[PDB]
């Protein structure tokens, strides 16, 4: 709540929605509770700090992955007269700190968890567990709500007019400058996915067999290959069937941070998005040539709406529009689009004419 006190950044503006099931009933839409999350602070040294996460097994990670990396951020840990390999310090220690804190947070309750676990019978039903052993149940899913849960992340840090991405999944962070040519999308993070060789490299060197992991494609139904948090899969890693022999953990929280970006004199706008959003585009619009169309939408968006927010807004909604029309549209990409994920958009305005 210490993060609300901060000062709020008037050059930019989200928009999301939640994820979407859409019923084959017709007309009607079923909604578990939304697990994304965003962050846009400025704070003293005029270095601002924008972030999109996106939560799986509850938003409880996403909280925290929010609250503390504005802690290991806004309270000077960055200046402006840091050096590019000073700022890349501090993202990374900011990081860490976040991951290291996270699961030292849960330790106390995972040993209650073995617990509570040893005083129960192993290879059991709960409803035919007698009305004993109920009480201990209830409380080892109170405890489970409480240490489960993980995060993707990717995060800008804005300093002098230099762009620092530090990226922990699939998380998309594009940047849409304005040329004479037409309007240059270019990602400047990297999709930490089972397709990313770099990642099948660092998979590989953990002697796994990465022809299998990119045939699968999913890792415990993520495709991301760096998460904050998740228990699961920082600990019991040797219990996954793909990750089953590792040498040191598959799953990492490690960010890519990535070089400065002078925006001296650059006119456009920064796009964080969420993987439901893009991820979405592609299962109506068919794979690849997605983070072209956003980039756009935002361009058509960004004349028609009086706010960025709206701007933000605008877009998701169209994109949300697609997917339901396409579902029901009943074509060849209706069985690809019968739900979708939670959706986040944030746009940084680089001086790009609005209304």
């Amino acid at each position: 709540s210490w993060t609300d006190d901060l000062p709020l950044c008037h050059l930019s503006g989200v928009g999301s929605a939640s994820n979407r099931s859409y019923s084959a009933d017709g007309k009607g839409t079923e909604s578990h509770p939304p697990e994304d999350s965003w962050l846009k602070f400025r704070s003293e040294n005029n270095c601002f700090l924008y972030g999109v996460f996106n939560g799986y097994d509850g938003n409880r990670v996403t909280n925290f992955v929010a609250q503390r990396l504005s802690a290991e951020l806004l309270l000077g840990q960055l200046n402006a007269e840091h050096a590019e390999a000073d700022v890349r310090r501090v993202l990374l220690q900011a990081f860490d700190v976040v991951e290291r804190s996270f699961l030292e947070s849960i330790d106390d309750a995972l040993a209650e968890k073995a617990s509570l676990q040893s005083q129960l019978p192993e290879g059991v039903p709960q409803h035919q567990l007698p009305p004993q052993y109920q009480k201990i149940l209830e409380r080892l899913k109170t405890l489970e709500r409480e240490i489960s849960g993980g995060a993707m992340a990717v995060v800008a840090v804005l300093l002098n007019n230099k762009l620092y991405v530090a990226n922990v999944g699939t998380n998309r962070a594009l940047l849409c400058k304005s040329t004479v040519d037409g309007l240059q999308v270019t990602q400047l993070n990297v999709d930490h996915t089972t397709e990313n060789e770099d990642e099948l490299f660092r998979l590989s060197q953990l002697g796994l067999d990465a022809g299998k992991i990119k045939q699968v494609g999913i890792i415990c139904g993520q495709e991301s290959t760096r998460r904050i948090g998740d228990y699961k899969v920082k600990y019991g890693y040797t219990d996954i069937d793909l990750l089953s022999a590792a040498k040191s953990k598959p799953i990492i929280a490690e960010p890519e941070i990535h070089g400065a970006q002078p925006l001296d004199g650059v006119t456009g706008f920064l796009v964080l998005m969420s993987e439901g959003l893009y991820k979405a585009l592609e299962a109506a619009h068919g794979p690849g040539q997605a983070n072209q169309e956003i980039a756009a939408m935002i361009d058509t968006e960004f004349a028609k709406q009086t706010s960025l927010d709206a701007v933000a807004q605008a877009v998701v909604d169209r994109v949300k529009r697609i997917h339901s029309d396409t579902f029901a549209s009943g074509g060849e990409r209706a069985r690809f689009c019968p739900r979708h994920e939670d959706m986040t958009l944030l746009v940084r305005n680089f001086g790009y004419p609005l209304g």
